[PDB]
Formats: structure tokens, C-alpha cells, sequence
């Protein structure tokens, strides 16, 4: 309450680097009591957002960030029951040139937040953190939820790739400490988006024809996305990001010749 | 061979950004093929770093480093069978003020890397890649060899905190690339240095008189290492990395007081 207020403050700071690991991991015990009021702890991260400041603005929406991924789901949940999120669409702060130019990317990274609680609004689940492989969700859905739910994860990273940093851009401890939880996103979320491609093509012969039409369009606009994930992950390697977190890219791109089925 | 040396010289090209995922990956397949000659490949290494440029030598340190933790073991099993390794402790590029303040970053990576092979040879494993745990031998070590092997991760845990590097000194790709690796290995080499300390302790009251003694000391310079761990953690945490990535220190420095069972 009080305890997670004063919490909250010194996660959001002035000083520029991102939120300390040390008030990080207690709010993400935070979200782990049954006894803590959610809707309190956001309101008041909310709050910071309404700051003049670019600092304050961007490590409260860093901080959200990195509970959405560390908190308990109860944390995403409450966010995405919610009608009205982050509405940072004009910010502008002033003051200084770092300002004027970190203001746009809050503008980007703020989008891509409210995005992924409309997306687990939608679904149900966090493409993020759902079972791999070949017993797990993406690859085990029938086909009519499938056809659903691709688009979604499509559309989320879509709003991801808007953040379009480049590497000589990424130039203070706050923006980088945003980019570094946009990489993890966008690791898993690709691995999520391949996997459910690969039940597409698994299923898009014995399937409706009107299906296989919807179906031609997702694979359609997934090989175009491949070429924007390949961008983004050299602006990775870029900047040093170690190669072996990296994926590898050489999977499920040459089978366009589906697009006669339509025979 | 000819394909070895060519993907040699391109992960160490001039261009100032660590080496590219594709060369890196060819390069870690090589150490794995039991037809290729390891020597010739290390040799190729070595070669790169009499050139007069910091960028292709940091970069030949840089891809060494990288086999020495994603390749097969048996890549420093030869580096540790050598008798001389790398010899760049009077290495300075005067070309620009780039290479003026790199030089004496290559100057301290490349004496990481030295003890890093010197270690392995002393004690037949990596202490990065071993069973962690309880059922893992940092843990399970008999009073003999602890006595003997925490001392050389304490030497290696030296040269690795001796890069000494600030947050507004990781200006560009290449000088990053080196510190992700050495985050890497830091995080690694802390908990098993820190399991052996579990162990030390398990067995401290059990043990001869002289030995108690021995013991006392390595407590006592592991107390000093865990600041300066922090202060380099600290430094990770200014640059963005990942919170969640960042291990929690706040485990075994209380007991100082079995500097009186030598009742
Ligand atoms: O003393 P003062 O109040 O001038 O500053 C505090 C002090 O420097 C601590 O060392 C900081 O904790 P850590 O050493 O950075 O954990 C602490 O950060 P936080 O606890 O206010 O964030 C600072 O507030
Ligand atoms: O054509 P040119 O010879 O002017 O340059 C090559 C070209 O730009 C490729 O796209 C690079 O591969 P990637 O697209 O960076 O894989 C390649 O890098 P590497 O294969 O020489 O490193 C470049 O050499």
C-alpha cells in the first residue's frame, strides 16, 4: 500500500537507467500475494505516467513491461479487463533534446504494451509464456481457433516492430533496458508465430476451401514479417547481444506453391 | 581448411561490430566435426591477433572467447595444452583515439582469456559448464580438492573483474560484444564459486587444524570478491541488461565467526 507506493516511486525515478533490479523483484513478489490489491499497484503506475518528464514516463512503462513478464498472471489479467490502458499517443517532453527524441519512442513502446493485454484479452493466454514443441498449445489447436488466432499474434507483433530503433539510436540506460525486454518478447513471440505456421501447413490440405483461402492469407503476410524479425535481430547483433540468444532463421519459407491448391 | 580460414577472416573483419551469428556458427559446427583439425584452426585465431588493428584483433579475441563456451570441449582442451596463448600485454593502436582506448580493453581481455585456458588445465573442467546443485561436483568435492580448486576460480574471478570497465565506456558493437560474453561467464563462475563456499562451510568445524586455516583465508578473500562482483553487476544493471537475467546476491557472508574456532 503505502510499502507499494513508495515501491513504485523509486522504480520511477529522474535518474537515467532503467528501474533497479531491487524494486523490481519486490513488486514482482507484489503480484505473487493473494493479499495485495492489484488495481492499486497499476493505478499508481498510471500515475507516473502522467509525469512531464520523459525519464519518469518511459521507467514507469519499462517497470509495467517487466511485470507482465516476471509478475504473476494475475498481474496481465487485471490489465487486460481493463477498457482504457496507456494513452501516450501525443506525449512531447521539451526540455531538452534527449526529450524531443525519446518521446517518440515511448509513443511506440507504449502501443506495443497495450497491445499485448488487448492480445490476452482476446486469447486468453500470453503467447509468450505457453508450452512448446509438439505437445504444446500453438502446435496442438484445431483448425477453427487456429485460423482465429494467428492474425492476433501477427497484429501484436506487428505493433513490437513499430518500435523501429536503430542501433545507433540506442544510446542511454533507459532506452536500452526497454529494447533488452522487447528482444526477449520478440524471441518468444516468433517461436509462437513459426509454431502455429507449422500447424497451418500440417492441416492446410485436409481443410475447407474458404479455409484454405484465409489460411493462404496469414502464411501470406508471415513471409513478409520474417523479413522484418530478420532486421530487428541484426540491430541485436548490432549491438552486441550475445549470438547465442539469437534464433535461427532458416524454417518454413519455401512452400508458396499452396496458392494453387486453389485448383 | 581453405573454408576454416576464410570464415576465420570474416568473423574479423575490420567493420566495428562483433562477429556476424553466421560465421560464429559455421566456426562452433567445425569444433564438432571430428575430422577437423582443431590446431589449424586456433592457429588461424592466433594469426589475427599480430594484425596492427584493434577492431580485427578484439574481434579474434572476441570469437575465441565465444568457441571457448558455445564449442565443443574439445577446442579448450588444445588452448589449455599450449604453453604460450596470447601475447598482447604491450598491444597499442595509435591510429585514432578509437584505438588509443581499446587498446587497453584487448590488453585485459586477452589476459581473461589466458587464465580462463591456464584454469582449465590446472583442473581438468570448466568450471562454467559443470552439474550445479547438490548432486553437482563444485558441491560434492572431497576436503582435499575444495582446498585445492577454489583458489583457481578466485584467480580466474580476478582477471575477469580486472576488464574494469564503466557504463559510458561501452560506446561501440565490438567493445559490447566482449562484455556479454564476460557477463556470461561472471554469472557462472560466481555460483560456482559460491557452491564451493557452501561446501567449505558444510565441512569447516570437521576438518584438521591447518586445513581450518587454509579455509579461513579463502572465506576471507571470497568476502572481498563478492563487492567487487556487485560493483561489476551494477554496472550491468546502468547498461539495460535484462533484471531478470542479474543474479541475487544476498546468500552466505554472515558467519566471519569461525575465525575463532581456532580455539
Ligand atoms: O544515502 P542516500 O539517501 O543519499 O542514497 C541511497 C544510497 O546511496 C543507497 O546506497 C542506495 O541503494 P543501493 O546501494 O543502490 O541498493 C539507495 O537507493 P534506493 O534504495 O533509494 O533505490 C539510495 O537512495
Ligand atoms: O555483396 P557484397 O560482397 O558488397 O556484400 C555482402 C552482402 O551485403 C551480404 O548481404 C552479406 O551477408 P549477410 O546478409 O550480412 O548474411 C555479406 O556478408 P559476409 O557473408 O561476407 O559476412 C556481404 O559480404
Amino acid at each position: 500500500g503505502s510499502a507499494v507506493s513508495k515501491t513504485v516511486c523509486k522504480a520511477t525515478t529522474h535518474e537515467i537507467m532503467g528501474p533497479k533490479k531491487k524494486h523490481l523483484d519486490y513488486l514482482i513478489q507484489c503480484t505473487n500475494e493473494m493479499n495485495v490489491n492489484i488495481p492499486q499497484l497499476a493505478d499508481s503506475l498510471f500515475e507516473r505516467t502522467t509525469n512531464s518528464s520523459w525519464v519518469v514516463v518511459f521507467k514507469s512503462l519499462i517497470t509495467t513491461h517487466h511485470l507482465m513478464v516476471y509478475g504473476n498472471e494475475r498481474f496481465i489479467q487485471y490489465l487486460a479487463s481493463r477498457n482504457t490502458l496507456f494513452n501516450l499517443s501525443n506525449f512531447l517532453d521539451k526540455s531538452g533534446l534527449q526529450g524531443y527524441d525519446m518521446s517518440t519512442f515511448i509513443r511506440r513502446y507504449s502501443r506495443y504494451l497495450n497491445e499485448k493485454a488487448v492480445s490476452y484479452r482476446q486469447v486468453a493466454f500470453d503467447f509468450t509464456k505457453v508450452k512448446r514443441g509438439a505437445d504444446g498449445v500453438m502446435r496442438t489447436m484445431n483448425t477453427e481457433k487456429l485460423l482465429k488466432t494467428v492474425p492476433i499474434i501477427q497484429n501484436q507483433m506487428d505493433a513490437l516492430l513499430d518500435f523501429n530503433v536503430n542501433s545507433n539510436e540506442l544510446t542511454n540506460g533507459v532506452i536500452n533496458a526497454a529494447f533488452m525486454l522487447l528482444f526477449k518478447d520478440a524471441i518468444r513471440l516468433f517461436a509462437a508465430y513459426n509454431e502455429g505456421i507449422i500447424n497451418l501447413l500440417e492441416k492446410y490440405f485436409d481443410m475447407k476451401k474458404n479455409q484454405c483461402k484465409e489460411g493462404l492469407d496469414i502464411y501470406k503476410k508471415f513471409l513478409t514479417r520474417m523479413t522484418r524479425i530478420s532486421e530487428f535481430l541484426k540491430v541485436a547483433e548490432q549491438v552486441g547481444i550475445d549470438r547465442g540468444d539469437i534464433p535461427d532463421l532458416s524454417q518454413a519459407p519455401s512452400s508458396l506453391l499452396d496458392a494453387l491448391e486453389q485448383h
